[PDB]
């Protein structure tokens, strides 16, 4: 009876030093991500509108470009809203599909529904266009590293839909892409032909990025189990910062502080975390004073900051990856 699913219990990084530190920040481009990952998500999309194909089209397009060698999955399925059946259609990309272990980096690519109001139409732009963006320019970024990879460990992408309620948030209405996907994860044996692992004990660690791109976030440490991996991302933030490479920033306004959370925030790793998967959430608190709001546009995201945090998780999964 093998323990492979203890693995990440151990796992350790693999520190990249100095001259590695300055290869990765020179190596990503925030205007590139901005014009070519981040524009074309700035649209309407809410579950089943014209808007969520095209963002689904886009971020399979972006992929697909890569040298690295994706295997895209749409997860298409159904579910009962306040609007009675509807259909939904997570976006999953794996590097090596069989691998036992993979690194998970996720966000929601839906936009939160609202009827045009005064002509002003919702794109939830750090909700979450930017964390998708910010996931496509992280593949971009390290596809000649990624490439490499085709320690039974590998990297998968997910970009839920409807995380958003249709209504106000409530049990039923909300999470419908992460209620279905972790429910189907944790039925699917891992690796093919196993006898009593799942994708979910394959899944190491659940990176989720949600609500980014407002001016001075403050993430918190939320759990237990993957706080050594929050305290890398503060040693990564650090490093980078000493050594020059981080734009508008100071320590004491640094991203990843001291400090907990003892509260819940619902979002898409609740269904993954009540079924044992570790989850580093990637949520600032307080959430940006534009959420959920009209404002919630290009106009008031913060460049340097979403830059600084492309750089910073860009370290975080070389390091993990051992690459
Ligand atoms: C408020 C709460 O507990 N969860 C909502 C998080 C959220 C809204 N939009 C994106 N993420
Ligand atoms: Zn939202």
């Amino acid at each position: 009876a093998s323990a492979w699913p203890e693995e990440k219990n151990y796992h350790q990084p693999a520190i990249l030093n100095s001259s590695a530190l300055r290869q990765i920040a020179e190596g990503t481009s925030i205007s590139e991500m901005w014009q070519n990952d981040l524009q074309p998500l700035l649209i309407e999309r809410y579950p089943g509108s014209p808007g969520s194909y095209a963002a689904r089209q886009h971020i399979m397009q972006r992929i697909q470009r890569l040298q690295a060698d994706w295997v895209l999955e749409i997860d298409t399925f159904l579910s009962q809203t306040p609007y009675g059946y509807r259909s939904f259609s997570n976006i999953i990309s794996t590097l090596n599909p069989t691998a036992k272990r993979h690194l998970v980096l996720a966000c929601h690519y839906d936009s939160k529904y609202f009827s045009h109001w005064n002509n002003r139409v919702f794109v939830g732009a750090t909700d979450s266009a930017v964390p998708c963006a910010m996931m496509l320019e992280l593949a971009r970024a390290l596809d000649k590293k990624l490439l490499s990879l085709k320690p039974d460990l590998s990297l998968q992408l997910i970009f839920f839909d409807g995380e958003e309620a249709f209504l106000h948030w409530s049990p039923q209405d909300s999470l419908y892409g992460s209620r279905h996907l972790a429910a189907k994860m944790a039925s699917t044996p891992h690796p093919p032909g196993a006898r009593g692992t799942s994708q979910l004990h394959g899944m190491d660690l659940l990176v989720l990025l949600d609500l980014i791109g407002a001016p001075n976030p403050t993430f918190p440490n939320f759990f237990p189990n993957s706080a050594r991996w929050f305290e890398r991302l503060q040693a990564i933030e650090h490093e980078l910062h000493e050594l020059g490479l981080l734009k508008d920033h100071s320590l004491e306004g640094r991203y990843f502080q001291n400090y907990s959370y003892g509260g819940v925030i619902q979002d898409d790793h609740i269904p993954f975390l009540r079924r044992g998967v570790p989850v580093l959430h990637l949520i600032p608190s307080p959430f940006p004073e534009v959420w959920h709001t009209m404002d919630d546009n290009e106009e008031n995201l913060d460049e340097s900051t979403i830059d600084n945090l492309n750089k910073i998780l860009q370290v975080f999964v070389l390091e993990y990856l051992h690459l």
